């Protein structure tokens, strides 16, 4: 009775929160989100090819799930085309998204978009058996609760979460920095959180700000508990009139220009500072140009001061830093985030080696039965004169040599164009080759830093094609 | 399976699904008594303008359309809620208008989803307006962008008068109906009256009313339940004995009391009959009944039929013991309530309803006082500013020089100077003027209804007469003791 309500008190909570709230530290990645990049996988259409405008891609979203509306499927969509607001890339798409303005993109269908160019080496694999799967409440087609990685996107991209219990604040990191926070986790078991902030000299932001302090920045990446400075970028310089002319280019995280503009018009006009008159905030599209003029009889660092006050400019942007894996949420660190990921891609790399060594073995034992068929021929086509029945010819093969059934019917798949000796020494020599790749494969398999070598290699085929440095300007 | 350890996120889990399940189905609001869902539909069917005005609509379009601007929750719930709000028997008052497929009061719910063709009724025009008015805060939801309100403002407490369904959640509790008219009466009599008795309210409230038609007797559950709410009443049918031709009595019925089936009930007295428990009776007959209800026992003669019908309001389901429970919920605590102080919390909405209105439109007789004040301002010393224009150069220039001889702001001073010269006649001029003048007298007259808070109780009252004029609610029950 109230043992079962509490039961479905249980089960209902951990739907809506693994439902909508934060994802697993195994992909970082919401199943929503998911979904998405699973279904324009399964799309099949390159980037290439022009990227489409269409529903059809959530029409065929909303039959693999119904939501409580498939319009915060298209939200979804909107907020991974956001990169200024969610950093860099998921959306290849040409449609109108805004920027950080209040931009209200009503055309929904009219936007283009498909896959995306880390989306394509993030989510191979999946031919190679790597992840499970559930089928749907359509009994018809299946879905993978988690994803394969080719980084942890974790770091790359944060968390702004909604508190069913309470949200959660993860900020961003860099490309490079994390490759070789990987790589240093990889070489040193026993790396310190200093070794963490020399792989990791600060968090940093599709958009740019100030991070002031650091031991807050010690206790959010100990802890996971901590709060920061967001502060607007500050250029003094010369007006030909004299006033000292600030120039703003940076911002704290999810701060609109507009309201804050707004609320700076209605603190000049409560009886303060009024002959600022001057508010030259425009031309964005080049950059930002945020500058006002600081009038006469009147020092700019005061006014700054006060806007800081007015916590717009400069904002405590605390952190929770929460996360959810094996069906528990978990005050986070790192180590975890770091061997989770490490063991996640063991996992992905050795059952990728398992299903190569199946295919392998398969067509050796193929490649086996082919070679033992052309060792010697014409006293089995005499034998097969003798015989009426492919049954018959079975029952002959399996008196003459050893065979598996796969393998005699393949050899009874062989026309005149099979009775060659020179593709004997082709199907010796990819014989061999195979064998010779058996071997590798079972050598690594006996290998445990082969793995983490191949996770090298993996990283720098990445770090080849891409790289990024700190846009995010950060002083301590 | 579970494994989950902290038994903090666990309690705290609870309660978000304790006063989720709460939020979620039917619940004693403030100021609609609704389902949030029921909100959904209005809300949606008013921002998408369909009206009765305009023609009949595929409504599970609708519905799909609404549920895509809203959370992706499941559909049961709401076609049901979409057909209790069209049913015209069971729910007093009138909401939607559909055209298919329905049953009529007897079991047998038609659940045609493709013949979901409808409209709304015209009541949703007295129920809310809210475009321009400052009302009800919003809550956000694909990726946290599209408005949904958190109540339903009115100007009526019809919703007190529909009735609710609210049982199965935590603990019960429903609204039985009342009528409309004499509602009206007591509430304006305490409007007029702030310091009146309850029964002599009692005196201008009739019984709890029913859309079918009920006899009521007794007065004592209604003297508990007026004041608690708790308490089972009883409940008969209009039924007769009537002589044939030949001087054979018959038992005709015309209606029954609230949730009540002809048919399953007509099952029951098969059963009686075959239970053998019951003599007399020889017809049970029903024909005829869409131009209207007619169920008619027939019984032999030397039978004493009265005392067959005192058997029949004793053991059988015609005999309604109909329950009360109205556990009241304000601002999400729950509480319970006495036929005043739902009212004391309608007059007080009306106050703050009223107010921000009034606020609202003040604002814009304010703004547009504004631009009319640097229109006049501009006719002022028109060709001096012909010289500034002719003299200056940049925006900064022409703001300042605007500013120290007539002390206006930036906006006001570019709305000067976006005047045309097809807006300089002297009759447009003093049309300016008038119109100003007569926007003057509209900030004067809601300052003065800002005096006294009296006005809004008569214009209420004016309305309510308006709405009763309009719905004249004549009764169906009868009150017996």
């Amino acid at each position: 009775l109230t043992k079962e309500m509490k039961a479905s008190f249980i089960d209902y909570a951990m739907s809506v929160i693994v439902a909508r709230a934060l994802p697993d530290v195994r992909d970082g990645l919401k199943p929503v989100h998911r979904r998405i990049l699973y279904g324009m996988n399964e799309l099949g259409v390159t980037p290439d090819k022009p990227h489409k405008k269409s529903a059809r891609i959530t029409g065929d979203v909303m039959g693999k799930y119904h939501p409580h509306g498939d319009s915060s499927i298209y939200e979804a969509m909107v907020r991974m085309a956001q990169w200024w607001s969610y950093r860099y890339m998921l959306v290849d798409g040409h449609g109108n998204f805004g920027s950080m303005d209040g931009d209200s993109a009503a055309a929904q269908r009219y936007t283009e978009a498909r896959m995306s160019k880390i989306a394509l080496e993030m989510l191979r694999d999946i031919n190679k058996n790597t992840v499970d799967f559930v089928d749907n409440y359509d009994a018809n087609e299946r879905e993978p609760l988690v994803l394969p990685a080719r980084f942890p996107n974790l770091l790359v991209n944060g968390a702004t979460g909604i508190a069913v219990g309470m949200a959660t604040n993860i900020p961003p990191h860099n490309l490079g920095e994390t490759i070789d926070a990987v790589k240093l986790v990889m070489d040193n078991p026993e790396v310190t959180t200093k070794d963490l902030m020399e792989v990791l000299p600060g968090p940093d932001f599709p958009t740019g700000a100030l991070v002031m302090g650091k031991s807050g920045i010690h206790k959010a990446y100990e802890t996971g508990k901590g709060s920061i400075v967001l502060r607007s970028r500050t250029e003094i310089e010369t007006t030909k009139t004299g006033r000292e002319r600030i120039v703003v280019t940076e911002f704290p995280y999810m701060v609109n220009k507009t309201k804050v503009h707004e609320h700076i018009v209605r603190l000049v006009q409560e009886k303060r500072i009024e002959g600022i008159t001057a508010v030259r905030d425009e031309s964005n599209r080049e950059g930002v140009r945020f500058v006002i003029e600081v009038k006469r009889d009147a020092s700019a660092n005061v006014i700054l001061n006060n806007l800081f006050k007015m916590t717009q400019m400069q904002t405590n942007f605390g952190f929770n830093m929460l996360a959810i894996q094996n069906g528990i949420p978990k005050i986070l660190s790192l180590r975890q985030i770091l061997d989770a990921y490490i063991e996640h891609q063991k996992e992905v790399v050795v059952r990728r080696t398992r299903f190569d060594k199946e295919k392998a073995e398969a067509r050796a034992h193929i490649l086996e039965g082919l070679l033992i068929a052309l060792d010697h021929i014409d006293e089995v086509i005499r034998i097969i004169r003798a015989s009426e029945t492919d049954a018959e010819a079975q029952a002959e093969l399996m008196s003459k040599f050893k065979l598996s059934e796969r393998q005699s019917q393949a050899i009874l798949d062989m026309r005149l164009r099979r009775l060659t000796g020179l593709e004997r020494d082709k199907i010796q020599s990819e014989y061999d080759d195979l064998l010779a790749l058996i071997a590798d494969l079972a050598d690594i398999l006996a290998k445990p830093e082969r793995v983490s070598q191949i996770i090298k290699d993996e990283l720098d085929e990445v770090k080849r094609k891409f790289s990024d440095k700190r846009r995010t300007e950060l002083m301590v």
